[PDB]
């Protein structure tokens, strides 16, 4: 079966017939599909279907190594007949075959198809001398896709090989371009499409082909000449032919030059014609500045705008290269500069460019003033994403700032003297007021350069505050200069700017927010206020007068009046930023006001899809309220708990988008909850189950989730906590994967277990222990430390610390469950079978773990590795409380345990209650707070837990030792105890007890 097998098979015909998968993998299927495309006597649609499926099959099975492979015979035949259909003009076939060829070339080039680019070289030789410029066009399309794809190989030597070979192609391509260019320069024929594609391909080949392209002389030749073509195209765009496509080549050539200077300013500059390009674009910038300025995209098109942007961006790349220096590590960077410094970057060009920018490019364009008028809010909504790379005035602002920062060219008098001169004009009629606005714009931009030469503190009160309160100007003129003063304050507040000047500015912007209705001025103000608040040197004290009012105005005027999604987003995030910077001052009334906007906007965000981002912001906001509000944070519950309930609920759409921010909010809600100030709302426990779904999906945030769990361990009772089923299941999983956890979440798990042990006072005679056993915690702890492939003694002590905490509280049950653990172990034979690092050093078919010796003798050796005073004492208390069991093997090692006792007793100097400043080093809570995090309710909960129920700081080591011995004397018979005191080597004990019984004050 063959010919109609891939035709009839194309709901009824698409569904049923479809039994072609059986043929997809056949040795000949793909050459057949290719043949079908090649044979131009088949229906155009049959050919197209065949080439579609053929490219898809290249991707599916081209690789012979993978199953369902195709043989080398078929692959070679196919590879042979890939550029045969260059005689077919149809682009819908040509580009598909080109993608198939590009994929085959990516998979098979430096090996398996080394003749590429040499096959192409002869294709170009054979068709460059041919009427069929159609064949040339299709060859060029295939080269386009092939060069593209091969240039994207970051691995191996495929891309290098291409770079080496494609010089054999470059000159031929150039010839093609040149010929066709000339052809249609003056005639009315339209081979232009071929010249266009040839220039695109040349851009590729130059860029992803040649490192230091200035060294291949043919590339240098072509670039220069293309510059001449560019200049022609420019001057005759203004002359004869007035068509859209007359700009396409200008764009492509600009793109080439720009890609070259971006890829390497050094390689670009060292082009013979680099300065030709630079000066050409500089002349365009200087001479055509009025055309750019007066341009009105809507009526004409943004050609002049875009071309000016292009030239300025090239100049920016160059300026950056000069500002610093940077595969040369010296040679290439020691000459390149100098070429351009002397052949282009002369003083009287840099300053001239500055003048030009100041007059024509920093000026508010007429079109911008017209747009401002009709829809201001959208005029600045577009600028919330001010993409300087697509807008001439922003671009120019940026390039000017780069110029000012790259040189010490204090031409401040040009501003002093152009204030005296050309700003001293009109100021009633617009043009010399807009010029003045551009002058002030230059002052703004140069903030980072001339703060040492300028008394800004003076100027604010001297000049700008007058301007912005001046009552003798149109109203529009007022808006312009007011926006401009706001922007100036913005750039200068983060440099030379007294906090007093900043208070003045806070007042000024409050006045704007109160008075102005122009939304450009309002939003410019908002952004300047924000940036002064997010300033690293933001002295919040100076802003707390204006705080109340400004939050009110953002809440009551701005955020309501704005109706563009991301402007609302900006206002929400500003309010949040302000709250984070001003945690001292906040009123409950203000808090209520903020909470008032929250649910409205939440309704919006969760209903209307396109507003979902706001929800995230809202979460942020609420979160920053909670932690900012602190131990009054429960006031947000009315709103915050429901919000969490919806954002962390894995049944709503919006879980996918909000869950994480929600979980963070939930965390904070618990961390800033103060039982001293409120009853713990029951709902937080009803939410708990959501955690599980997070754990079983976003493991990327598992720490966060664990923190939440930690919070409950510090809030709830152990009765409560261990009753929770979700917490039990989570513990089950953590035990299943304890040693697999990432260190951060591993530590969190152990911390949680430690918090439960401590806070679970003691009354539990089996609650917590029955729960740890039930949920596999107990078993996992011992499984880890008895692994033959032992863990890092550091991590081993991390684990054992938990065991020591337990040992202190009911060591008998510990041992009991050790026994249980022993009974339920695998057989020693089964242990011998198991893999690399899950073999254990104990087994069921074994003694009673050499009477607990394995455990205790390993632990008293870990101890030698311990160094932290606090943790050292935790461990010794574990060991001693274990001694209290009087079990044979434990009791056996009394010699060593008493040696440890003597060691530490001679070391440490404890108080009455057994605390020591050396036990409070890693202590979390102290009087450094204010500069970092003023202490949260949870930090204090934890601190009081440790203070009150952590043996370390309450019990004396001395007392514990003596009372342990008393427990032995009572648990053992005094007969047995006195016997023991001499059964364990009585001479070494004579000695040891000589030192141990030394009990001073």
């Amino acid at each position: 079966l063959n010919e109609l097998n891939l035709v009839q098979v194309l709901d009824v015909q698409k569904l049923a017939e479809q039994q072609l998968r059986q043929w997809e993998t056949q040795a000949g299927f793909h050459y057949l599909l290719q043949s079908i495309y090649l044979n131009l006597s088949n229906s155009l649609q049959i050919r197209w279907l065949a080439v579609i499926q053929f490219k898809n099959g290249v991707d599916k099975y081209w690789r012979s190594t993978r199953i369902n492979a195709i043989p080398k015979d078929e692959k070679a035949s196919i590879r042979g007949r890939l550029f045969e259909m260059i005689d077919e003009q149809n682009n819908q076939l040509c580009i598909q075959n080109a993608q198939a060829s590009a994929r085959i070339a990516r998979l098979d080039f430096p090996v398996e198809w080394p003749t590429l680019f040499e096959d192409l070289e002869n294709l170009l030789n054979d068709e460059i001398i041919r009427k069929d410029s159609v064949k040339i066009y299709n060859i060029l399309m295939h080269i386009n896709q092939i060069v593209k794809v091969l240039g994207t190989a970051r691995i191996g030597r495929c891309r290098p090989a291409m770079q080496s070979k494609v010089p054999l192609i470059l000159p031929l391509i150039v010839r093609i371009y040149l010929q066709s260019f000339e052809e249609w320069t003056t005639s009315s024929n339209s081979s232009l499409q071929v010249s266009y594609l040839a220039l695109k391909v040349l851009r590729r080949i130059i860029c992803e082909g040649y490192d230091r392209p200035q060294t291949d002389q043919s590339v240098c030749d072509f670039i220069k000449l293309s510059v001449s073509h560019f200049e022609m195209l420019i001057s005759n765009h203004e002359n004869f032919k007035k068509f859209d496509i007359y700009e396409k080549f200008i764009k492509c050539l600009g793109k080439l030059y720009f890609n070259l200077v971006t890829g390497s300013p050094a390689n670009f500059i060292l082009l013979p014609c680099s300065t030709q390009i630079l000066i050409t674009y500089t002349r365009l910038i200087f001479d055509k500045a009025p055309k750019v300025y007066r341009e009105n995209s809507d009526v004409t098109g943004d050609f002049w705008e875009q071309t000016a942007i292009r030239g300025l961006l090239i100049l920016k790349r160059v300026i950056n290269f000069i500002h610093k220096k940077g595969r040369s590590d010296k040679l290439t960077i020691d000459a390149s500069i100098n070429k351009i410094n002397t052949e282009f970057l002369n003083e009287n060009l840099i300053t001239r460019l500055v003048d030009t920018l100041m007059e024509w490019y920093l000026r508010l364009r007429p079109t911008e003033l017209e747009n401002w008028f009709m829809d201001p809010e959208e005029w600045i909504n577009e600028q919330m994403a001010t993409s300087y790379e697509y807008q001439i005035r922003p671009c120019a602002e940026n390039v000017f700032q780069d110029l000012m920062n790259t040189f010490s060219e204090l031409l401040v008098p040009y501003l002093l003297k152009k204030i005296e001169n050309d700003a001293s004009k009109l100021s009633n009629s617009l043009d010399d007021f807009l010029r003045k606005d551009a002058i002030y714009a230059s002052f703004q931009l140069s903030a980072s350069a001339v703060s040492e030469m300028v008394d800004f503190d003076r100027l604010l009160i001297q000049v700008f505050l007058p301007e912005a309160t001046n009552t003798n100007i149109s109203g529009d003129e007022l808006r312009i200069i007011r926006r401009r003063v706001a922007l100036i304050i913005n750039e200068w507040s983060t440099v030379k700017c007294s906090e007093e000047s900043k208070s003045l500015c806070y007042k000024l912007f409050t006045n704007f927010l109160t008075d102005e209705d122009d939304k450009v001025v309002l939003l410019t103000t908002v952004q300047t206020v924000r940036t002064m608040v997010d300033d690293w040197n933001f002295n919040k004290d100076t802003f707390q007068p204006f705080l109340t009012e400004n939050v009110h105005l953002l809440l009551r005027k701005i955020l309501p009046s704005v109706s563009l999604t991301e402007t609302r987003l900006y206002v929400l995030n500003t309010l949040s930023d302000i709250i984070i910077q001003t945690k001292p001052l906040i009123s409950r009334d203000l808090l209520v006001e903020i909470l008032q906007i929250i649910p409205n906007l939440w309704e919006i965000a969760t209903n209307n899809a396109s507003e979902a981002i706001l929800a995230n912001a809202l979460l942020r906001l609420l979160r920053n309220l909670v932690s900012s509000l602190g131990s009054q944070s429960h006031l947000t519950w009315d709103i915050a708990i429901p919000v969490v309930a919806l954002a962390c609920d894995p049944s709503s759409m919006q879980y996918q988008l909000l869950s994480e921010d929600g979980y963070e909010l939930w965390g904070m809600l618990l961390q800033n909850f103060s039982s001293h100030d409120q009853e713990f709302d029951d709902k937080f426990v009803e939410l708990v189950p959501f955690l599980k779904y997070g754990i079983e999906t976003h493991t990327e945030i598992l720490p966060t989730l664990l923190e939440i769990i930690k919070s409950y361990a510090l809030i709830l009772n152990p009765v409560d906590f261990f009753s929770n089923n979700t917490f039990q299941d989570i513990f089950k999983q953590m035990s299943k994967y304890l040693l697999k956890l990432r260190e951060d979440s591993f530590q969190l798990v152990l911390e949680i277990w430690e918090i439960l042990i401590l806070s679970n006072e003691s009354d539990y005679e089996n609650l917590l222990l029955q729960k740890f056993y039930e949920t596999g915690v107990l078993s996992a702890l011992f499984d880890a430390i008895f692994l033959e492939e032992a863990p890092s003694s550091y991590l081993c002590s991390q684990i054992i610390q938990i065991i020591a905490r337990i040992s202190y509280v009911n060591p008998d049950a510990l041992m009991t469950f050790l026994a249980t653990y022993h009974d339920n172990l695998p057989t020693s034979n089964e242990n011998a079978r198991m893999p690399e690092s899950i073999r254990k050093i104990v087994s069921k078919d074994q003694t009673y773990d050499s009477v607990v010796n394995k455990l205790l003798t390993g632990w008293i050796v870990c101890f030698r590795d311990i160094f932290d005073p606090k943790f050292k004492k935790v461990h010794i208390l574990g060991i001693s409380s274990l001694l209290r069991t009087g079990l044979v093997p434990i009791l056996t090692e009394f010699s060593s345990i008493a040696s440890l006792w003597i060691e530490m007793l001679e070391e440490i100097n404890e108080t009455n209650r057994g605390d020591c400043e050396k036990y409070h080093l890693n202590d979390i809570v102290t009087e450094q707070s204010i500069a970092f995090h003023p202490l949260t309710a949870e930090q204090l909960r934890y601190h009081q837990l440790c203070k009150n129920n952590d043996p370390v700081h309450n019990i004396s080591l001395k007392d514990f030792i003596s009372q342990s011995m008393e427990y032995l004397e009572s648990h053992l018979g005094v007969e047995r105890y006195q016997e023991f005191l001499k059964t364990i080597n009585p001479s070494l004990l004579e000695n040891l007890q000589m030192f141990l019984s030394i009990q001073p004050q």
